[PDB]
């Protein structure tokens, strides 16, 4: 069968799919949605084969028959010996930062803040965090905690979409795309170097990529580490460095969906892609780079070294793990076993 169909979510992950088609020889076609969800849908309809998603969205995909084929791996410490490929994956850290300057919040002070979120149904921006909240809280109130949000994916008239910015023009407020300029990881964070937030709920990684240098983004060009702090759940605050003990959560990392009728299709195609493409494929700094997209993670997230095979052919629920599918279960009580389409 050998022509994979790729989805992309808005138009600069189109204009990176549009590009990657070029290269592969049309060996890798695209189509576009204005949602992560849309996205899921055309996947079901069976115009489009894979995605790569979040924990909190392969948990939607997966009720919906979809299947993880493959998972962003990044470079580890330990496991050095084995093969990128065939390399387990370690998961990311769920935080929550501060700015420093900001002395005397904690996590038990969080309450009328302002918050920045990735977006709605996403794992460290939105599940984890808002899951916790509900439980210290006992109430499906969650829409009432923060007095005043950006959270990508919200009612564009309640609080929860109050701090986000839309795109260039104003246009666009708060869609769970990277048109909303405070979308994703790095808008999240952004939202908070630009005190639009008082927290941001970000991964550990996405401090350090967008900290000292490590950017170059207008906006983060001058972004000192030494000016965050993380929150932790014991009421502390803790240096940027300490991610390893004070977390919200270890999340799955993200990985690539498909029908499960064509993953097999899905992962021959993405492996000889990123042999092309990947972080030493043979076209890969020179042609066109798969993992590159100046800090803005279009398609897959800028760290990813390489896309990893499962092995133990996971379900969703065992690729997600039973700690982080309860939370998702408990969490969803507040907004009964069906495919949301
Ligand atoms: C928010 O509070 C929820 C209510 O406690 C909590 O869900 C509960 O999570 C624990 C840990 O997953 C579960 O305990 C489980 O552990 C053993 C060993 O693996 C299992 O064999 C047990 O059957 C059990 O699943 C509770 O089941 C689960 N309780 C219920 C009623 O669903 C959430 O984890 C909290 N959310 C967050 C983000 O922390
Ligand atoms: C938090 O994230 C950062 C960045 O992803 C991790 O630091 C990287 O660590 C790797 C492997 O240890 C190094 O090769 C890199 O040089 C680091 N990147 C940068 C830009 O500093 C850090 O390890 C993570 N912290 C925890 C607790 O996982
Ligand atoms: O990887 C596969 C294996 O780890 C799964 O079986 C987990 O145990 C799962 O999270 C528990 O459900
Ligand atoms: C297109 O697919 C064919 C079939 O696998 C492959 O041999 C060819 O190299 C591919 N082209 C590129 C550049 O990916
Ligand atoms: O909490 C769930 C996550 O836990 C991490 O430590 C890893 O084991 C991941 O495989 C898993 O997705
Ligand atoms: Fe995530
Ligand atoms: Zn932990
Ligand atoms: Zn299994």
């Amino acid at each position: 069968y050998t022509r994979v169909v790729w989805c992309a979510v808005g138009p600069e992950e189109q204009k990176k799919c549009q590009q990657w088609s070029q290269q592969s020889g049309q060996n890798v076609t695209c189509a576009t949605a204005s949602t992560t969800d849309d996205c899921i849908v055309l996947v079901l309809k069976g115009e489009a084969d894979a995605l790569n998603l979040d924990g909190g969205y392969i948990y939607t995909a997966g009720k919906c028959g979809l299947v993880p084929v493959l998972a962003e791996n990044r470079k580890s410490s330990k496991h050095s010996s084995l093969d990128c490929v065939l390399r387990p994956t370690e998961g990311y850290l769920a935080v929550a930062v501060v700015k420093k300057a900001n002395e005397g919040l904690t996590w038990n002070s969080l309450k009328d803040k302002k918050s920045c979120h990735t977006a709605v149904d996403r794992t460290a921006g939105w599940n984890i965090p808002m899951g916790l909240i509900v439980n210290q809280t006992g109430s499906c109130a969650f829409d009432e905690f923060f007095s005043q949000s950006c959270a990508p994916g919200a009612d564009p008239k309640s609080r929860l979409c109050a701090l986000c910015a839309g795109d260039d023009q104003g246009l666009d407020k708060c869609v769970p795309n990277s048109k909303e300029k405070y979308y994703g990881y790095t808008g999240a964070f952004r939202c908070l170097a630009e005190d639009v937030g008082d927290v941001a709920f970000v991964k550990n990684d996405t401090v350090w990529e967008n900290t000292n240098g490590e950017s170059t983004a207008d906006w983060a060009k001058n972004l000192k580490r030494e000016d965050f702090r993380l929150l932790c759940l014991d009421g502390t605050r803790k240096p940027v460095t300490e991610a390893q003990s004070c977390h919200l959560a270890v999340a799955p990392n993200h990985a690539v969906v498909s029908r499960s009728d064509r993953a097999a299709h899905v992962e021959q195609v993405l492996l000889h892609q990123q042999a092309l493409f990947g972080k030493n494929g043979k076209n890969c700094p020179d042609k066109f780079c798969l993992f590159k997209s100046e800090t803005k993670n279009l398609l897959f997230n800028d760290n990813t070294e390489c896309l990893a095979k499962l092995g133990g052919r996971p379900t969703y629920e065992e690729y997600l793990g039973t700690e982080y599918v309860t939370a998702i279960a408990n969490l969803k009580k507040c907004s009964l076993e069906a495919c949301a389409f």
